[PDB]
């Protein structure tokens, strides 16, 4: 026989010896005895029973990503988690072990907690009460310390909060022996009455009280094994970190960075290849790849391609020279500025037109002409309502021309779609509609070449065209993927 006053298990808050988990039926009468022998060592039993012993492991924290991890009350300072949820999942850390800090990998009690700002000022009074689930409550009408089924029957504890309790302390192993400090199995523990029927009843019945923990994003009500199946295991502590969305991740537009939220809600994206790629799973610079002409649209007439000297020049440019008149260079520059950016064909550049005019791409005389047209992406001015509204809407209310308003709008369909100019990328022609920018009764006439729509100018034919048309007509620089128009002497 071996020394019996040296087989004694690590509990929750107490030791806790051989004898007892015989009686609390966690162990059998073999093992038991291959304990007082020397047949089984203390330590190869407490590891057969380490759920029962310590609790199988509650939620930790949280972690954003796979590498730097964040605990209950910092992500909901970062709002990652709610306030209300922060709340009910330190309650569970408190009533199957202990508050967890992660960055420390330690149970604290709710003194030590607070002494290290695990837990806010608020919820102070709440989590002292939850810690009581494995301390037990001290009834001050028969003396004993009750667990929280006899808590909640005895009135010393709300039902609500009761219930969350319960609920985490099963999907942590079972129910909580206060007296001994030690997990039990629902099925003994339901026999001594360690917690009721009714409330073992209720707890099982999705209609009544099974889900009793709330969604850190939505307010969803879920159970705790919902949220647990949610949670990352760190390989280096074992701990149990529950999986948030910082998202804040966005693709730049034409003058503002994209939410990928909004991208999504444009239709622009797939909810499917979001979260995809927030997990990690495909690559950053693919996903924009595709979506690459509603970021920030396609490529405009960038400029001109004189063929008898083989030479690429701006618009601009190209005037000074006489290969198109102001009236034709004009209204290529304003659909250029209506599209987001003046372009440099020689250079490559995009800028706006504040930057075009300091760097000599654009003259004084079209300078006004062409911040007015520069409106048709950030917005124009409404003076009856004093905020800024689309292309489209300017051009019912008068704010600009009729004639003007339609070339610049064909434009942008030539190139990607209408312009959001409070979300600053291309729209689908669907929720331009929903929003506004756009009108399906007119779609279709700007859709076929007719006599209003022909504004633009091709100066090699000498004709009237759409911008489609002429667009059309263009060629391409492999190595700046602009569209560039032939002309001849």
């Amino acid at each position: 026989t071996v020394d019996t006053s040296k087989l004694v298990f690590d509990g929750l808050r107490k030791k806790v010896t051989a004898m007892q988990l015989y009686e609390c039926q966690l162990i059998d009468k073999t093992t038991l005895d291959k304990l007082l022998k020397g047949k089984k060592s203390v330590e190869e039993v407490a590891s057969e029973i380490q759920p029962f012993l310590r609790g199988a492991g509650s939620i930790a924290g949280a972690s954003a990503s796979p590498k730097e991890k964040y605990s209950l009350v910092e992500a909901k300072r970062k709002k990652l988690i709610s306030p209300e949820s922060t709340v009910m999942l330190l309650e569970a850390q408190a009533a199957t072990g202990g508050i967890i800090d992660p960055h420390r990998n330690e149970k604290l009690t709710v003194d030590s907690a607070i002494a290290r700002d695990l837990i806010d000022f608020d919820d102070r009074q709440q989590i002292y009460a939850a810690e009581k689930a494995i301390t037990g409550f001290d009834d001050p009408f028969s003396g004993k310390t009750v667990s929280v089924s006899e808590a909640i029957k005895k009135n010393l504890i709300d039902r609500e909060t009761g219930m969350r309790l319960l609920e985490a302390q099963i999907a942590s192993g079972g129910v909580v022996d206060p007296v001994n400090s030690v997990f039990l199995p629902k099925d003994v523990a339901l026999a001594r009455g360690l917690i009721d029927r009714d409330l073992y009843r209720s707890l099982n019945d999705p209609r009544d009280s099974q889900k009793n923990f709330v969604d850190p994003v939505t307010k969803k009500k879920v159970s705790y094994v919902q949220l647990k199946e949610r949670c990352r295991i760190e390989p280096h502590t074992g701990l149990l970190l529950l999986s948030v969305q910082k998202r804040s991740m966005s693709f730049q537009g034409i003058r503002q960075p994209v939410t990928v939220t909004e991208l999504v809600d444009s239709g622009i994206l797939r909810p499917s290849t979001v979260n995809e790629l927030e997990s990690g799973q495909i690559s950053y610079d693919e996903v924009g790849e595709r979506i690459k002409d509603f970021l920030q649209g396609s490529s405009c007439i960038a400029g001109i391609y004189n063929e008898t000297t083989k030479q690429k020049l701006g618009i601009y440019e190209a005037m000074k020279i006489g290969l198109v008149r102001p009236g034709t260079a004009l209204e290529l520059l304003e659909a250029q500025a209506a599209t987001g950016f003046i372009v440099d064909p020689v250079s490559n550049l995009r800028l706006p037109v504040e930057e075009a005019y300091k760097r000599g791409l654009v003259g004084i005389e079209f300078k006004e002409k062409l911040l007015s047209a520069e409106r048709a992406v950030t917005g124009y001015n409404d003076p009856e309502t004093g905020n800024i509204i689309s292309l489209f809407q300017a051009m019912n209310k008068e704010l600009i021309e009729k004639g003007h308003g339609i070339r610049l709008l064909e434009a942008q369909i030539a190139t990607g779609g209408i312009i959001d100019p409070k979300e600053s990328h291309r729209l689908p022609v669907d929720i331009a509609y929903k929003r506004g920018y756009f009108n399906e009764e007119l779609s279709e006439i700007l859709s076929d070449p007719s006599d209003d729509t022909k504004g633009f100018f091709d100066p090699n034919t000498e004709e009237n065209l759409t911008y489609l048309q002429l667009k059309e007509r263009c060629i391409k620089d492999e190595e700046t993927g602009l569209c560039l128009l032939p002309l001849k002497e």
